[PDB]
């Protein structure tokens, strides 16, 4: 039976019915599992057998994963869809899956701006940068805000680089002192933060006991709605840096030992029929690799800056490297002395 698709990709990640619509245009049926965590696909994929036809698992662990024979490269010449995927985000992508090889993006996000209008403004003054990595970095600049609070991601891996980037450093140096730089950067705004966490964040920017806050994507606009629906007053928006910033995407691959091949890359190519994407995120609502289906996306969703960002921006987009043990471990001791 080759109407046998295994599928494997995170929970709510998909559309009301879109393996349907496949099937119904490939007559192949699928077995969708969903896994909620890197580490359990990852722990399947090593396991010496995947049984998947395809998994959509995280930048950062595609590259790994592409490293150690994981995945088959794609057979382009059955992919006449790969033409919609955004080139600007595959470009940037290329620092994972070199010659954008193996995966494609399906959702993403950027580590950014997320911040209350209103107190900023009025804690500020006329003309917050809000647009810029200036907001936070420059010591004159946070400390007004200090007044209405600012939090950062407890997240060294990631955060640093957001001050390396700012310092014009490349965002992924191994330099003992660049990350010094950074460190001594991070050092002369610490005083002017509430805290550093990952979660305090979504709701103190929600009910605005906070009015600065740079973490996820994802997390800012859970924030943003979650406001909007307390009905009490509270603004929340948020910015991509021009200085471009942080990503992160999830991506469809097929692995190497893959049972059904010759499905799967039918499976990829429908994912890119523009209005299928297009469909996903008007659910789940975080944008997607598809450049050609963005003008389907809905009205709200897609003239949100917040979410599909001046493409000026999109060019000055990063990834985030596989950090050797050396750095890693660089880092917390780094971050260990800028918390306290």
């Amino acid at each position: 039976d080759n109407k046998v698709l295994h599928v494997y990709n995170w929970s709510d990640y998909i559309a009301p019915d879109t393996l349907e619509k496949f099937t119904k245009e490939t007559g192949i049926k699928v077995v969708y599992d969903v896994y909620d965590s890197n580490e359990v696909l990852e722990a399947k994929l090593l396991a010496g057998k995947s049984g998947y036809d395809v998994v959509v698992p995280s930048n950062s662990f595609l590259a790994k994963q592409i490293k150690a024979g994981v995945y088959q490269k794609l057979d382009k010449s059955k992919l006449p869809n790969w033409k919609n995927l955004n080139k600007d985000l595959m470009h940037t992508l290329e620092v994972s899956d070199p010659g954008n090889e193996h995966a494609i993006p399906y959702m993403w996000g950027t580590i950014g701006i997320g911040y209350n209008p209103d107190k900023v403004k009025a804690a500020f003054g006329d003309n917050a940068p809000v647009d810029s990595w200036d907001l936070v970095f420059k010591p004159e600049n946070i400390q007004k805000l200090k007044q209405c609070g600012v939090s950062f991601l407890d997240s060294p891996t990631e955060i640093l680089p957001a001050a390396l980037h700012y310092l014009g450093y490349k965002p992924d140096t191994d330099n003992p002192k660049e990350l010094k730089a950074a460190e001594e950067l991070f050092l002369k705004i610490r005083p002017y933060v509430t805290y550093f966490h990952s979660s305090k964040y979504i709701s103190d920017l929600a009910n605005g006991n906070i009015c600065v806050a740079i973490g996820y994507s994802g997390d800012i606009y859970q924030a943003k709605s979650r406001a909007e629906e307390a009905k009490n007053k509270v603004t929340v928006k948020y910015n991509i840096p021009k200085e471009g910033a942080g990503s992160f995407f999830d991506m469809v691959a097929i692995p190497k030992d893959a049972e059904n091949t010759e499905g799967a890359l039918a499976f990829v190519n429908f994912l890119m029929k523009p209005e299928i994407m297009a469909e996903i995120t008007d659910v789940v609502q975080f944008p997607n690799g598809n450049a050609a289906a963005t003008p389907l996306v809905s009205e709200a969703i897609r003239n949100d800056p917040g979410i599909y960002p001046s493409e000026e921006v999109m060019k000055k987009l990063y990834t985030f490297p596989d950090l050797p043990a050396k750095t890693q471990r660089a880092m917390t001791r780094s971050w260990t002395k800028i918390k306290s």
